[PDB]
């Protein structure tokens, strides 16, 4: 079942574009043919999807891999109305636009995976065609406030812990190394428990001092994570669950209307977070839509199941975004 090939940082073309005075978002591009913007989730990387770049330009496409605004060698501004959805994505249509694109086809995963779907919703002639790995389109719904939302599904309880500025983040930032080898596991290798974080007092309490090495992943690859996360901390990457209310009101503004653009939604079995179910019905929204899952597959798409992410979205490209 051998690994795709993967990327080597200092291989790659390393990008910038000033979409503000302030804020330099930063990726990696390889290949030819139609842009494929590939932005990411919670805490991660361009380098998440180090297995679907070559992939994907070996199967003749432009890939651009984000580092999200507050990730990286991207900017980190520290306030956090700086990461609400409305002004994340009127940075990726300045991005588009400092390219010249006219288009690109978005994928995302996780935080990114939201994102995407927004750029769909409101920036369709911008979006050629958009996939989201795990993330669901859920639509806004103006008779309940998002925190009823959160509380009454008790998985969700880390997101309550996030809320307060300064507390997860001395939590994530205390020992990067032991952070990211607690996140990054197979389901069935988990350490952690999303479920009553606040009761423990923190996301690890309860986890291993010197966690193991997933099979998903090596030393070398977990210390790439530590490096990129000692240039801006945590505290940008938290921000993006710091604006419920600010996002929900925004996606209001959707006043009903469909995506009508090719779609893709992939499933993975066994992230216990971003379930299969909470996809049903999505067609309802988006009548282009496709849909791929993937069996034994935790929340860590890209990394646990590469192969099948790769074959899912070259198939796909090919038949509905070229
Ligand atoms: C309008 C709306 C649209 C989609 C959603 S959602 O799909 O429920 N979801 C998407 C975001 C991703 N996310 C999150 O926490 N990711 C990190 C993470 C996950 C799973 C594991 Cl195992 C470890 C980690 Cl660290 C919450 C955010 C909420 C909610 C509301």
């Amino acid at each position: 079942a051998p690994l795709p090939t993967s990327c080597n940082p200092s291989d790659m073309s390393h990008g910038y574009v000033t979409v503000k005075p302030r804020v330099r978002l930063h990726f990696v591009e390889l290949g030819s043919g139609p842009a494929v913007c590939l932005c990411h989730g919670f805490p991660e990387s361009w380098y998440s999807w180090r297995y679907q770049i070559p992939a994907l330009a070996q199967a003749g496409y432009r890939v651009l891999a984000m580092d999200m605004k507050g990730y990286g060698e991207s900017s980190a501004p520290p306030e956090i109305e700086e990461y609400c959805m409305e002004v994340l994505c009127k940075e990726m249509v300045t991005f588009l636009d400092k390219l010249g694109l006219s288009q690109a086809v978005f994928i995302g995963h996780d935080w990114g995976g939201m994102l995407v779907w927004y750029m769909a919703l409101f920036y369709p002639e911008r979006v050629r065609a958009v996939a989201s790995l795990n993330t669901p389109f859920i639509p806004a719904n103006p008779n309940m406030s998002p925190l009823e939302s959160i509380k009454a599904n008790p998985v969700f309880d880390y997101q309550l812990y996030f809320q307060e500025p300064g507390v997860a983040e001395a939590e994530l930032e205390q020992n990067l190394s032991r952070t990211f080898k607690s996140l990054f596991r197979a389901s069935d290798e988990s350490v952690l428990s999303m479920h009553k974080v606040c009761e423990a007092g923190g996301l690890f309490v309860n986890s291993p001092e010197e966690p193991s090495l997933s099979r998903m992943v090596t030393e070398e690859e977990i210390q790439f994570y530590v490096q990129q996360f000692k240039k801006s901390g945590f505290r940008g990457p938290l921000n993006w669950y710091r604006n419920m209310e600010r996002n929900w009101k925004w996606a209001c503004k959707s006043l009903g209307r469909k995506i009508l653009i090719p779609a893709l939604m992939v499933t993975a079995e066994k992230d216990f977070v971003l379930v299969p179910q909470m996809s049903q019905h999505m067609e309802d929204w988006i009548p282009h839509l496709k849909r791929g899952h993937i069996e034994d597959c935790g929340h860590w798409t890209q990394m646990d199941k590469p192969t099948e992410v790769n074959q899912i979205l070259i198939k796909w490209l090919d038949s509905d975004a070229r």
